[PDB]
């Protein structure tokens, strides 16, 4: 599929698609800016999971949720690969928080899908 691009949504910008090889790979500033894109995706995903109806959602909203879920999972893999390499205490804390936010949003996504899949 396409490499990731930023798209405006009714809830904020998301960065969705295949992640470039340099995303969240070794400037702390650059890694932080990339981490903010993960967090922006997680926020929009969490909002959509709290605002859509599992069984009556518009197909287009489901499509966006699926692209967010897929991209966020790829983003999680990069976060976890990055953590062991970082010695900056503050960025390490930030990575760990984003990782927990990911695991929480995926748990909420599973619950949403159970309603969706009976």
């Amino acid at each position: 599929g396409p490499m990731a691009t930023t798209v405006s949504t009714q809830r904020g910008p998301v960065y969705i698609g295949e992640l470039p090889q340099d995303f969240l790979r070794i400037q702390i500033g650059k890694l932080r800016s990339e981490l903010e894109m993960v967090s922006g995706n997680v926020r929009v995903m969490s909002e959509m999971l709290t605002e859509l109806v599992p069984t009556q959602a518009e197909p287009a909203d489901l499509e966006l949720l699926q692209e967010l879920n897929r991209t966020c999972r790829a983003m999680q893999q990069r976060v976890l690969e990055l953590i062991p390499q970082i010695a900056n205490e503050q960025l390490t804390e930030e990575l760990l928080i984003v990782n927990d936010n990911l695991n929480n949003v995926f748990l909420r996504h599973e619950r949403f899908e159970r309603f969706r899949t009976g």
